[PDB]
DNA sequence: TGTCCCTTCGCGTCTCT
DNA sequence: AGAGACGCGAAGGGACA
């Protein structure tokens, strides 16, 4: 590709064509993902070692090879997985998937070598679990984070009062090293000068860019409180959810948004308190006029659309599509606002646009049912999964369309549908649950984990405490999902 | 032009009652 | 049942070789 070379392009494109063949069978999206991030050396490395990565002792799926290859240094990560996967699984007890997750970030090589070197000491001397070490390692710069937990976990616990879990949370994001050092430096001043609790500092620091959010809360908390009238809680929420950039934008736009456009401080805070809050704030300031007059909506509706991650994208997509969705497809504004007012609003809107007619015509759903599916977070995903799975769920597993639609009409609908497909046969035929009981467990937020937690308990039946008969577990699962089930595991281990 | 590390923003899912 | 928590990842920026 790179034009300090030529007809090297034929050689390169021919390498890519061959990956479409066996043992990987990569499709265009997969090659694209590799070329976009691992680059041409990752493309070449995947091709040179396609047999070794896909055979024993590694046995990686194509998708796992793609996940490793598609990051800066992917060639090194691929090399290093081949060397260390077996020892990490066998000697350190990790699964192949955990090794892959570690490997699948920029500088994956470094992270893999560092888990090898440090996992034991982190577990034995600092008391972490292997899962915790995996979570710290599985981000860009995971080497740095691992080494920084090793060096700092003791002072942060003993001098500053944090639990190991808190330290793990601060560490387990990109730039975990920086967030950890910055908490070490600034936790005292933030608690003593600005009146924050330890937990609030942890919350601010426990997201990508935590260092920056922390330094910015230090700098801007006084101004935002004593000049613009926000409370400390509100500053924390902004810092925690929208970071540095949202804090700076709030400082700039609070006056304009409140005085000129008529918003409450609460409303500005709510827009600010999400990933991309800066973008959401700047986009409501631009678009509030056109959205509210020029027919359209109330400020309250614009505020609701803006008040989710990707608010900017949702607002802009609502601007573009509200006319065509109401006029050509027959929806009301209110329905468009519901579809738009979740994370991924943009995506849900766009997917309703091209799928509303396919879902009614090719599968017999009504428009109202399509709106319901689309009006939760991940609407795009749920819609595409109903399109794909409705045939098989009805005709093989014997469910009704209304049942499929119920499962799909919660956040994570895609996950619940796919879990039902996977687990309905074993739940019914082997354990005596009815289809209706599986549907009822599935038709809640957290459907997938609740179905998986109920199968896990039914199949092992673990600690043979059978006073929870099948129907009781079904009711527990319906009422409180996995957490209800895990809690009851927690609560039995010896009071009984 | 590759490798490593850090930050911002967007999407999707689950828990909290 | 929606707020806020959870996790995963694309994409872009700098440092340095």
């Amino acid at each position: 590709m790179q034009w300090s070379g030529a007809r090297a392009l034929e050689a390169l494109l021919t390498v890519a064509g061959e990956l479409r063949g066996p043992p990987l069978q990569l499709d265009t999206g997969q090659l694209l993902k590799i070329a976009k991030r691992g680059g041409v050396t990752a493309v070449e490395a995947v091709h040179a070692w396609r047999n070794a990565l896909t055979g024993a002792p590694l046995n990686l799926t194509p998708e796992q090879v793609v996940a490793i290859a598609s990051h800066d240094g992917g060639k090194q990560a691929l090399e290093t997985v081949q060397r260390l996967l077996p020892v990490l699984c066998q000697a350190h007890g990790l699964t192949p998937q955990q090794v892959v997750a570690i490997a699948s970030h920029d500088g994956g090589k470094q992270a893999l070598e560092t888990v090898q070197r440090l996992l034991p000491v982190l577990c034995q001397a600092h008391g972490l679990t292997p899962e915790q070490v995996v979570a710290i390692a599985s981000h860009d710069g995971g080497k740095q984070a691992l080494e920084t937990v090793q060096a700092l976990l003791p002072v942060l616990c003993q001098a500053h009062g944090l639990t190991p879990e808190q330290v793990v949370a601060i560490a387990s994001n990109g730039g975990g090293k920086q967030a950890l050092e910055t908490v070490q430096r600034l936790l005292p001043v933030l608690c003593q000068a600005h009146g924050l609790t330890p937990q609030q500092v942890v919350a601010i620091a426990s997201n990508g860019g935590g260092k920056q959010a922390l330094e910015t809360v230090q700098r801007l908390l006084p101004v935002l409180c004593q000049a613009h009238g926000l409370t400390p809680q509100q500053v924390v929420a902004i810092a925690s959810r929208g970071g540095k950039q949202a804090l700076e934008t709030v400082q700039r736009l609070l006056p304009v948004l409140c005085q000129a456009h008529g918003l409450t401080p609460q409303q500005v805070v709510a827009i600010a308190s999400n990933n991309g809050g800066k973008q959401a704030l700047e986009t409501v300031q631009r678009l509030l006029p056109v959205l509210c007059q020029a027919h359209g909506l109330t400020p309250q509706q614009v505020v609701a659309i803006a008040s989710h991650d990707g608010g900017k994208q949702a607002l802009e997509t609502v601007q573009r599509l509200l006319p065509v969705l109401c006029q050509a497809h027959g929806l009301t504004p209110q329905q468009v606002v519901a579809i738009a007012s979740n994370n991924g609003g943009k995506q849900a809107l766009e997917t309703v646009q091209r799928l509303l007619p396919v879902l009614c015509q090719a599968h017999g759903l009504t428009p109202e049912q399509v709106v319901a599916i689309a009006s939760n977070g991940g609407g795009k995903q749920a819609l595409e999964t109903v399109q794909r799975l409705l045939p098989v769920l009805c005709q093989a597993h014997g469910l009704t369309p209304e049942q499929v639609v119920a499962i799909a009409s919660h956040d994570g609908g895609k996950q619940a549908l796919e879990t039902v497909q996977r687990l309905l046969p074993v739940l019914c035929q082997a354990h005596g649950l009815t289809p209706q009981q599986v549907v009822a467990i599935a038709s809640n937020g957290g459907g997938r984990p609740a179905l998986e937690s109920i199968v896990a308990q039914l199949s092992r039946p673990d600690p043979a405490l059978a006073a929870l008969t099948n129907d009781h577990l079904v009711a527990l699962a319906c009422l409180g999902g996995r957490p209800a089930l895990d809690a009851v595991k927690k609560l039995e281990h010896h009071h009984h």
